[PDB]
């Protein structure tokens, strides 16, 4: 059991010990899309790549990339998009990605500016009545509506195809108080904010796979993924306990690189599924 585990790690001082034999046992698969000249505008970090088996494509004729990849979890039943944070010129991109798989969330784990620098591009309306247009992709996107709360705000879009007339309802979680560095002290905050984006139906097989981003698409995002498919997996076992956080860690490293990105954020995940584990038995 994973709570015992933890004890072992805490006590010994062995989180990157741990971390270590993840990064040497991670898969390493070809990001030879991604390396193309003519995507260089289209990364926002050079050593984060997606995999070419597991990348979304979008569905122009022109140019199919986007730092995007699809993150399977047969046994658990649950499909994540994750992304890096929109640049300026993929902000279309990103939009066209959301109405192409048919995902109903967008889930954000940054702020726009962290350590005084720019992390994201501003890619939804601050205003009802200010509504963006994205010429590139032939999309209109309105805020419906935004609900703040102290550890998150959940904003109603409303993401319009100009070419076809159709619109649908798109919601927008954004945890807004990840700290600069470290992480947060107490996974509570998370898990409340986890099980909000549970709620809404985001996560569910009727509707595309959730968007999941921070600014690089692996820290962060890579957490949020790895507690909710070790929640999933604790539900549907016989034992709860045969869940091994660092085999799905691994399993999901397949689809995507560095997910999980330091030893705290580890640790984090750790205490994330133990305490999530108590309001779920
Ligand atoms: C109608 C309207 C008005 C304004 C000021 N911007 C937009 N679209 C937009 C496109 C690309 C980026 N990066 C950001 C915004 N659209």
């Amino acid at each position: 059991e994973m709570e015992k585990e933890f004890e072992q790690i805490d006590k010994s001082g062995s989180w990157a010990a741990i971390y270590q034999d993840i990064r040497h046992e991670a898969s390493d698969f070809p990001s030879r899309v991604a390396k193309l000249p003519k995507n260089k505008n289209r990364n926002r970090y050079r050593d984060v790549s997606p995999f070419d088996h597991s990348r979304i494509k979008l569905h122009q004729e022109d140019n199919d990339y986007i730092n995007a990849s699809l993150i399977k979890m047969e046994e658990a039943q649950r499909s994540y998009i994750l992304t890096q944070g929109p640049l300026p010129n993929t902000v279309g991109h990103f939009w066209e990605m959301v109405w192409e798989q048919k995902s109903r969330g967008v889930v954000m784990l940054n702020r726009v500016m962290e350590k005084g620098s720019l992390k994201c591009a501003q890619y939804w309306p601050q205003k009802e009545e200010k509504e963006m247009i994205f010429e590139d992709t032939n999309l209109k996107l309105t805020l419906i509506s935004e609900d703040i709360k102290s550890y998150y705000t959940v904003r109603q879009l409303e993401l319009e195809n100009l070419t076809t007339q159709e619109t649908r309802e798109i919601l927008h979680f954004h945890y807004t108080t990840w700290p600069d560095f470290g992480v947060p002290e107490s996974p509570a905050s998370f898990l409340n904010f986890l099980f909000k984006v549970r709620e809404s139906g985001s996560l569910s097989p009727e509707h595309g796979p959730v968007v999941v981003h921070c600014s690089a698409g692996i820290g962060r995002s890579g957490t949020f993924c790895l507690a909710d498919t070790c929640l999933l997996l604790m539900d549907k076992r016989k034992d709860p306990s045969s869940v091994d956080i660092k085999k799905v860690l691994l399993e999901m490293r397949k689809f995507r690189m560095g997910l999980i990105q330091t030893a705290d954020q580890l640790r984090f995940s750790y205490l994330a599924v133990i305490e999530g584990a108590k309001f779920i038995m």
